[PDB]
């Protein structure tokens, strides 16, 4: 049968996950993988070889979602996708969603060796970018996907980088957006457009590993929001200007992030979670008093009420430290704020079934991190395929999945995508 | 006399002021110009153009200090000197050091106008950098013409900026340090090469403004103090690491930098002083946990042993601060721990002397900056000259003296040097 005839090039698919690594701005172990940057064409241009080589139909749109279908026998039908993404933020690891991508690819090869022959199209999709690293914009590619014409007016007209770069410069830069009558609203698919939509990814934390499970069948993806918060002091010299005429808008941020871990904790759930990644002050000088402080925020929670909670007593912290501290609170934005999503009851069936079928063993469970399966769901029944990862360390270099996890996610990929083939 | 026949040409040298302000990496109106860059080296051929043009014997030391000399009837004599920087830390002013460059080189002229015949040479002294902005170290070149062989040590071994750039490979792409078998020690003035030193500078305070002062006798320097430090944690994925199992550097930071604020408070004396100038965190995602954080801290006071106290108790914060988080003190390097200085008070007198012949209401006071002249008083008698500055501000671009002002200090300092060069 299908299941047992199953075979992956385990060796193979991790040395085009090292491959791949090697397109990155920062030195190994480290990747860094930012949105139309140089390394981001090159590793674009690596993926859609491979596409080609797996004898897939490669097609992109506006703003460089990369298609690559393999034909069924009833073409016309809905298709069944799959895919991730393959920038990675500064500093972290080989596997972040590239095993979705890459592992993808091996699905089709493992399915081709196997003589399986679809009924339904199956697609892969490499999303154009799921980290928000370069303009503060999360999953850009599956957010207009699933037809956000807010984001589309937002990258036509607002949208720039912190280097004052427009998202329609850096896109033209690495071949796309090449329109420039478009409003990029060419790039949304109708719901109902794919039959379903399948992302393989490492679970990014534990569980797996610490019950000694193979595979993590994905029930949902945690709720996820980003603020931007901006404080303004008088500044000055560091050296002269003395404690009692200060407003510090470095101590400011200090305190406001300080508030963040203190409203997460009065949450009383574990599931709730709220970090402060960027912190920046200005003049950025030892002996000059901060003058601007910059941070940025993300928090989440399952609960999508409790999180905002969080949101709110964060915002009324903002308030009360910029009186006490007698300083301007400048900004303070909330860049999204998204709702959780639910995969797909039948998904999740075929899923688990397809683990038994493979003798793997599995759990249901929640995704904490988000992913472009978040936006997909939107538009089609969406599941997730989590495999474990080396004391779930992720967005670091030490992240890790064997090849042996890959492939065992591969085969349970490649299973689950012929079952939805032929519904 | 000499005092009567001083003239200044009080709107050439504000215009001098505003060319010299156009050699910087930020936008009028704010100045940033650092060591070695483009920039300082613009500024640096600037200076020149003007010693030469005031008929000075021009020369530059190993590390960029540039010497611009007027002959006395007795050359043999150690010199009379004077001068200041010209770097800008970023986001700064156009008057901090500038004024005591240039004002020293109208000083120059203006006494030839007058027809002065100098004793004792007169020279200027254009510091290659007083702020710690590239490499961490202030006063860079005065501390190595006061003889610091652990400076000139670490300069040639261990000392690179921010950019993994080198000491000697930055001073190389500005036309410095290219003699391979010099340890910097070159540099080294012997004590009492110099007759005495003087600097005039902005106060960077509002106290000569709000008495309504003409000038400042600077009697002594505050004890400057700035410290580096790291915290280590595991970082990694901020939607996934549930708050129990976090190390964040990034919280570490925030209160070691809020504790600062509390050991200078703690002192009892309104003469202290601590700052965060500089709070960065890697990897500096907003997804991603910090795992590293770095401070830079500046502290100060005129009193030596109560700015220790507050260092001793900074690095007892940081111990405590890191066992708390469970985050490892990964540095805490005491860049710099330097005492007070007294100015001489003979120069001092004549000083003081200088502004009551030029009909100029003046006050003892001190200054809580450093600069250059604290590290001249180890090879020579020192003194300062403080002229007022709008509303006390420095270190920003709302820095401000009047041209008025500025030339009260060219006249003070041009009488205080023929004093001196005569006595
Ligand atoms: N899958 C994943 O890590 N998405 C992240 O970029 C995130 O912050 O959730
Ligand atoms: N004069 C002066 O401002 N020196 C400064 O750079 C300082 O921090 O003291
Ligand atoms: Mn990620
Ligand atoms: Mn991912
Ligand atoms: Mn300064
Ligand atoms: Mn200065």
């Amino acid at each position: 049968n299908l299941a047992s005839s199953l075979s992956v090039d385990a060796p193979g698919l991790q040395n085009q996950i090292d491959e791949l690594s090697s397109f990155s701005d920062a030195p190994s172990p480290s990747v860094t993988r930012v949105l139309y940057t140089d390394k981001d064409v090159s590793a674009r241009r690596y993926v859609k070889n491979l596409m080609a080589l797996a004898g897939l139909t490669v097609r992109e749109d506006a703003v460089g979602n990369i298609f690559g279908k393999w034909d069924g026998l009833e073409p016309n039908l809905p298709a069944v996708a799959t895919g991730s993404h393959i920038d990675a933020i500064p500093y972290s690891g080989k596997y972040d969603g590239v095993v979705g991508v890459l592992g993808a690819i091996e699905a089709i090869n493992v399915l081709k060796r196997s003589g399986f022959k679809p009924k339904r199209s199956l697609e892969i999709i490499l999303f154009t970018s799921a980290e928000p690293t370069r303009f503060g914009i999360s999953c850009l590619g599956s957010r207009l996907l699933a037809g956000s014409k807010e984001l589309a007016e937002a990258l036509k007209t607002t949208v720039v980088d912190g280097q004052n770069v427009s998202f329609i410069e850096a896109a033209r830069s690495a071949g796309y957006a090449e329109d420039k009558d478009d409003d990029l609203s060419s790039v949304f698919l109708k719901k109902g457009s794919y039959f379903a939509f399948l992302e393989l990814h490492i679970e990014q934390g534990p569980i797996l590993e610490d019950e000694g499970l193979d595979i993590g069948v994905v029930t949902a993806i945690a709720a996820p929001a980003s603020l931007k918060v901006e404080f303004e002091g008088n500044g000055g010299h560091a050296g002269a200007v003395l404690m009692p005429y200060r407003n510090d808008a470095g101590l400011a941020a200090a305190e406001l992030a300080l508030a963040v871990e203190k409203h997460v904790l009065e949450s009383e759930s574990i599931d709730t979670v709220g970090t402060v990644g960027i912190l920046e002050l200005h003049p950025g000088a030892i002996n000059s008093i901060p003058s601007k402080s910059h941070l940025e925020i993300d928090t989440r929670d399952i609960d999508e009420a409790r999180r905002n909670t969080v949101i709110k007593k964060i915002q009324e912290s903002a308030n009360t430290i910029a009186k006490k501290r007698k300083v301007k609170l400048s900004e303070f934005k909330i860049v999204n704020q998204d709702p959780p999503a639910l995969s797909d009851k039948l998904v999740i069936k075929k899923m688990a079934e397809a683990a038994t079928e493979l003798n793997l063993s599995h759990k249901m469970m929640i995704s904490r991190a988000y992913h472009d399966s978040l936006f997909m769901a939107r538009i089609s029944p969406m599941g997730m395929i989590f495999i474990p990862c080396y004391k779930g360390y992720s967005h670091k270099p030490e992240e890790y999945s064997s090849p042996e996890d890959m492939a065992n996610g591969v085969k349970v990929l490649s299973l689950t995508l012929a079952k939805l083939s032929l519904d």
